[PDB]
């Protein structure tokens, strides 16, 4: 059963998304990326919704949240340009 | 015409098996078209290749009275959000 979401989790859900942007920009720090990550992850424990979320906001923009993250976890580079 | 071999991670494997399972699901009780079409999207993030992707439905197809083909087109091109086969 999903939980629905307070204020204040919608905003972290954006800024998770404006991070993933951020990385195809200028760049991200590693931990400031993946500390967005794990917080859309306490709002989005759910695989489904999670892949539901990066399909639909891939749709208008022309990057991978999956790919983005996934160098954010295994490699340790501490600046993030995708 | 390469044989082909697979490198995935734990997660991707489990993520190639909940597409399966989407698929089958869509035979079944039906699935969202938005839940269907974001393990898709998943699937084509682990297998980019069309060559791979195209051999690894037909591998399940040989053992499971389903079509990816027609429930991914069906998916993509038709807006109904329930989808059954
Ligand atoms: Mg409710």
């Amino acid at each position: 059963i999903s939980l629905d979401w307070s204020t204040e989790e919608v905003i972290d859900v954006v800024h998770f998304f404006q991070a993933i942007e951020q990385a195809y920009d200028q760049g991200i720090a590693r931990e400031d990326l993946l500390g967005k990550y794990r917080r859309f992850k306490e709002i989005v424990p759910s695989k489904s919704e999670e892949k539901q979320l990066f399909r639909a906001y891939e749709q208008e923009n022309d990057v991978s949240c999956y790919q983005t993250i996934k160098k954010a976890r295994e490699e340790m580079e501490e600046h993030i340009q995708m």
